[PDB]
């Protein structure tokens, strides 16, 4: 099955998923000269105040941290979304090394990590059915960069020796994602796709500008994690990220 090696990596994905050549794929190099400033975008809604976080699991890709969907808990709005949109799960993209790790670059400078924060269009009912359609799905991209310790994170770290295998999971309450953002909320947006298999092209785009600092050895402890289910050959989860694809006409607006 698809994953990040030399025999099923991202070259591969189009033999069994053939949108991986679509018009609207996912992660692109951000021009920050070509981006459109457009005035009529409006700021970014981030209500987080009520998430409620449930489990932490490693899915064989990446780990996922789950939120409850089923009220609107934790939403997104404004910006160039019309409606709100729920936070379903957060996952990183990491590289075996600081100088790679995340999928979008800016003027192709790669960061050492790139957070997803994903969230669907709550006029579809489910998350399910969001994925059927255009402007299903919003994922908010935070780069990561190496420096000072992010505090907000370390609760995150600290739970990957618990789920080191694909499968595992853990309880994972109580955990507010408002200590993983940034400053400012100034971002570039464009209709594109989910990152990883089935790629479908349901995602309006929302790359935060700045970037948000983790320490050495916080990065350190994403790539302890295994791609292999325990009792398995030990494969690292290093380099789970996607190379930037054609931009093919699609518009990068700048909320600034
Ligand atoms: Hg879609
Ligand atoms: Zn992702």
């Amino acid at each position: 099955h698809w994953g990040y090696g030399k025999h099923n990596g991202p070259e591969h994905w189009h033999k069994d998923f053939p949108i991986a050549k679509g018009e609207r794929q996912s992660p692109v190099d951000i021009d920050t000269h070509t981006a459109k400033y457009d005035p009529s975008l409006k700021p970014l809604s981030v209500s987080y105040d009520q998430a409620t976080s449930l489990r932490i699991l490693n899915n064989g890709h990446a780990f996922n941290v789950e939120f409850d969907d089923s009220q609107d808990k934790a939403v997104l709005k404004g910006g160039p979304l019309d409606g709100t949109y729920r936070l379903i799960q957060f996952h990183f993209h990491w590289g075996s090394l600081d100088g790679q790790g995340s999928e979008h670059t800016v003027d192709k400078k790669k960061y050492a990590a790139e957070l997803h924060l994903v969230h669907w269009n709550t006029k579809y009912g489910d998350f399910g059915k969001a994925v059927q359609q255009p402007d299903g799905l919003a994922v908010l991209g935070i780069f990561l960069k190496v420096g000072s310790a992010k505090p907000g994170l370390q609760k995150v770290v600290d739970v990957l020796d618990s789920i080191k295998t694909k499968g595992k999971s853990a309880d994972f309450t109580n955990f507010d994602p408002r200590g993983l953002l940034p400053e400012s909320l100034d971002y570039w947006t464009y209709p594109g796709s989910r990152t990883t298999p089935p790629l479908l092209e349901c995602v309006t785009w929302i790359v935060l500008k700045e970037p948000i600092s983790v320490s050495s050895e916080q990065v350190l402890k994403f790539r302890k994690l295994n791609f292999n289910g325990e009792g398995e050959p030990e494969e690292l989860m290093v380099d789970n990220w996607r190379p930037a694809q054609p931009l093919k006409n699609r518009q990068i607006k700048a909320s600034f």
